[PDB]
């Protein structure tokens, strides 16, 4: 595997990852976890991070076979 | 909450469950639990059943905002 955009993409928009966090109702260290690529979310969390960022879920979270 | 469309989509291609199973290498199990909403999938499951069946993954996964 999975590329992973969130970082960028929550950048693009200003977002810090405290508001993000706060969104999500997560602690800021696990946003800052899965940007850095050491763990993936589940996917119920993955879909409110495409929610809260406005964007298709493959915009932030890529499989390739 | 997330509803999910899995069965309907797949219906609609003519995949069956064992025939998706094999593509994706996991069991027929899985597949049959996740459209009885037994559980979601992981997110690596889910992009791989969005990436097979060509259709954004929201298609299929949806979460009720909350």
């Amino acid at each position: 595997m999975i590329i992973n955009n969130l970082k960028l993409i929550r950048e693009k928009k200003k977002i810090s990852q405290s508001e993000l966090a706060a969104l999500l109702e997560v602690s800021r260290q696990t946003i800052n976890g899965i940007e850095k690529n050491k763990y993936n979310p589940s996917l119920q969390l993955a879909l409110k991070i495409a929610y809260y960022l406005n964007c298709p879920l493959e915009d932030i979270f890529q499989w390739q076979p």
